[PDB]
């Protein structure tokens, strides 16, 4: 039977799912690790013990325990990101969509979800792998991993909570794919890892980490980079936040062992309820429990690894959206609301800057404010709002990614850079938010091909082109069809620094993506902060 | 006789001069001080002892001893600024052009020449007062003052060389005008002082200095401001440069008295030959012997005076030229030449920045470079050259003047701001230099009305309009004719910050002259340099 697969861990039974007037096979909720529960909370994951009999892989698995966004109850804009399955610490599962008939040795794509390392689910409507699996004839895997304190509580030196365990979850699922995807018709030597935001930082982290490199062939990073200022902390900062979490829950703080024991007795929601209390600054776009620069998963600082070529050398495809910052300002910054135009006063602008660059002294804050203020028109509410949007997107997403592409490209085997700037016609978020963080994902997963979802014909065409870029890149290391008649997405090179826009217009090629602003964020401001 | 005037110092005899098919009276080379020679070198000036008989005031006087520009021998572009009379330390004279017939009580304008406080002459072709005196019916005075070490050698605490003596020369001539201009038909209660570059800084310095304020009614500042970074030094820096000048001439340095005695024995050219050796940095747009912030002529720092309203409150008219920096780059910066287009390499750009902001640490230098570099096109030779031109003009002229207008306007009685951006059609300097420092002067003095000088008809019209703005402002405190049909030059106000362009096109009104760049120079960079 097409729906039955014997793997090295045991037999699994899938389910036939309809897709665009046809069908494919789905194997949902396959375990890749032992449930990380009880005395295993905070521990490195352990491989799943093989099972006798047939694993029922017909239904989506539990999502990992996480903070749930209740800022706009009933609003689909925000609720589409929330867990749509019961939450459990027993959450280490993966999902596979397989073309029908079962292929023999086809290109594999493995999705790693974002969510700031504090949230995310493999089971979201917008991550449904069937359209891409069906349309491009790939085997589509989505994995899961522990988030929040569960995935990233870091007490370096301890072996009960060393940090990075959520990244090791991701690695274990990649190992499982390596070992077993052949039985689903996947080629384990042609696995592309891809992810958005924290999932894109994750992808870059597996490129960097010696223990992950051999498990995949190539990589796609959407709106996320391993060097993002929000994506990792030092071992000292991770420790401080773990102790502070303990302090919030009235834990004995005399030793790691006393602290960890206390944290292990708490119900999952008890950790989540105080998770946001441990941040060192009043800030936006900062999350509590994130990867830790530990000397193990990352052997040295991210910057020295990037500089020395200490990373996997392969092809990468990556890029950003036009308005990365708007989502985070809406949630944290004064003056921003969902149902107004959010014109921002000079005062709210000033306050926004401080929230956005929490680590800056006053000189640093002045430098940012000057760089992003039109002094001929400093009270223009639209300009101040859009300026903040750029500050947040440039600092947190675009300029770290640009630093990564420039460093990577000197040692890698081929870089393709995009700038996604089409706003979906059916977005329910306000217009001021523009082309929002995360709203290229639906195009990558081919949702615009579903007529009931009410996209335009031009948006279906853009989705088809994006899916085919991603899958062709996955197959060959080049998003372009050989000997094709369409416009060519050129290689990003050190010298010419080319990229393309992704939108509904005819492809345009540009150079030096946001270079003026990224020189400020990547060269000048760090030098300013170090000297003062 | 029209050409004979009894003054409080004695009788003077002038000369009838032709002007535009008519005639007026000129009284040239009237002494206002005792020759500052011998044991009086470096001393405050003394009033001229009255003379018996008739002073022959038919010919231009000697110019003060100064460095002579020999960078382009035979080239009129540079030679038109050099002394056109014999140089002497006996140089404290003034020149008066008087309408014919002699007026009874008319508006007076007193010109103070620029030249970096190290040079300048009252007798230049381009300072000939007859066109303005004749055309606008004003009494036009040009004074002189000691420059270089002669005017500005400063050993604070000593009474033999206290500093600022060149400013006191200017003050003595203003006192003489106060006391005596009535006899030439001038109204001593309606004297406008006006000057360019160091002469404009001078004008602002008399606005500030308690001992000068009562001697004039109102003021015009062209391309110069008292707070310019090149226009004054501290008492400690003035002392250091005086000692260093002594060191260059093998002087005994054991005391002020030993130093001054030695400097007094030297021939004038001996001081001039080593004058440029005393500058503390490799720099452009910095001059050796300049006004000193002494606690006497200036009772406190220029900035605290501006902040507290400690200055004469009256009407001012002032502004700048589009390309203030080009002249100084040509003379000092690598990569700039008179007979090429001077396209500037990235290297020469970097070097230019250091010359332009000599007082900056590396962070400061990075801040400037970032502010003025187009990072999408950083190797564009034209952009780098024009960028440097703006750096030099903004730092040294435009932004200090903008800081002055903003501070002054909060306490003053009416401000009119211009931006002169017409390049003379007959300029012999290369085109890359644009609308050069100093090339509005010829328009203010009405040279375009002289047909043999080969200006266009439109340039004669611009000259006439400028002369009439200046003279009407001098007469009434407003450059606009009451109940006139032409476009109105609006008041510069704290709130709206209006100015006009001066050129051959119909008047346009703008706001916030170079505000983006001036916020950088006036607010951010000083804060950066203080913190680092
Ligand atoms: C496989 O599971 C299918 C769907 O099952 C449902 O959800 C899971 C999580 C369980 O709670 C189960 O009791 C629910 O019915 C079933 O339709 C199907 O019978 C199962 N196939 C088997 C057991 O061979
Ligand atoms: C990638 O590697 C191959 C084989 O080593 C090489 O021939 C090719 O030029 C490389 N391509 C790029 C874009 O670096
Ligand atoms: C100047 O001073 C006069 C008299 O004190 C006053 O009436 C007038 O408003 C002032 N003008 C400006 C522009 O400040
Ligand atoms: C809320 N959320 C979670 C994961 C990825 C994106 C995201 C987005 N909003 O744009
Ligand atoms: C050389 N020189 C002297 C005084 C004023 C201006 C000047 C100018 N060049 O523009």
């Amino acid at each position: 039977s097409e729906l039955l697969v014997n793997t090295k861990s045991g037999k699994v039974m899938g389910t036939r799912v309809p897709v665009l007037s046809s069908h494919i096979s789905a194997f949902l909720g396959i375990p890749f690790a032992e449930p990380p529960v009880g005395n295993m909370r905070f521990r490195r994951p352990e491989p799943k013990k093989p099972w006798s009999g047939v694993w029922n892989a017909s239904t989506y698995p539990n999502n990992c325990q996480q903070y749930v966004d209740e800022q706009f109850p009933g609003f689909s804009g925000s609720e589409m990101w929330n867990p749509n399955r019961e939450m459990s610490e027993d959450c280490l599962y993966l999902n596979i969509w397989v073309p029908s008939p079962r292929p023999k040795s086809t290109t594999v794509m493995v999705w790693i979800y974002g969510g700031g390392f504090y949230s995310g689910s493999s089971t979201l409507d917008v991550y449904n792998g069937k359209y891409l699996a069906y349309t491009e004839e790939v085997v589509l895997v989505s994995l899961s991993y522990r988030v929040g304190a569960f995935g990233f509580l870091a007490l370096h030196g301890s072996q009960e909570a060393p940090g990075n365990v959520g990244l090791l979850d991701q690695r274990m699922a990649l190992q499982w794919v390596h070992d077993n995807i052949q039985f689903f018709g996947g080629d384990p030597k042609t696995v592309t890892i891809f992810g958005e935001s924290a999932g894109g930082a994750s992808v870059g982290m597996h490129i960097l980490s010696p223990g992950s490199r051999d498990l995949f062939r190539r990589a796609i990073l959407q709106s996320g980079s391993p060097n993002c200022p929000w994506a990792s902390v030092s071992v000292a900062e991770g420790r401080r936040r773990a102790v502070e979490l303990g302090r919030n829950l009235n834990c004995n703080l005399n030793s790691d062992e006393e602290l960890i024991h206390c944290l292990r007795e708490k119900k999952p929601q008890e950790l989540i309820d105080v998770e946001w209390n441990v941040l060192p600054f009043d800030s936006i776009f900062r999350f509590s429990f994130v990867p830790v620069i530990d000397g193990e998963f990352f052997p040295t600082s991210l910057e020295s690894m990037l500089n020395s070529g200490n990373f996997k050398k392969t092809q990468i495809l990556l890029g950003v959206n036009k308005d990365e910052g708007s989502f985070f300002l809406l949630y944290g910054a004064p003056g921003f609301s969902k149902d107004s135009e959010s014109k921002i006063s000079r005062e709210d602008f000033m306050s926004g800057v401080k929230l956005s660059v929490p680590h800056a002294n006053d000189l640093g804050l002045d430098a940012v404010t000057l760089q992003y203020t039109d002094w001929m028109d400093d009270n223009n509410g639209i300009k101040n709002r859009d300026g903040l949007d750029d500050i947040v997107g440039d600092h947190n997403v675009i300029c770290p990614l640009m630093h990564f592409v420039n460093k990577y490209t000197k040692f890698g085997n081929g870089t393709y850079l995009y700038f996604f700037n089409h706003r979906a016609s059916n977005l329910v978020w306000p217009e001021w938010m523009g082309v929002i963080h995360g709203y290229e994902i639906e195009f990558v997963f081919g949702l615009p091909l579903v007529k009931e979802l009410n996209y335009t014909a031009e948006e279906e065409a853009l989705s088809r082109r994006i899916m085919h870029y991603w899958a062709t890149f996955a197959k060959t290391g080049n998003p372009n069809e050989p000997h094709s008649q369409e416009s060519k997405w050129p290689l990003f090179t050190t010298k010419e620094q080319k990229f393309i826009d992704l939108n509904t217009e005819p492809m345009k090629v540009h150079q030096r993506l946001r270079v003026q602003m990224c020189v400020f964020w990547n060269q000048f401001l760090p030098k300013l902060l170090n000297a003062t």
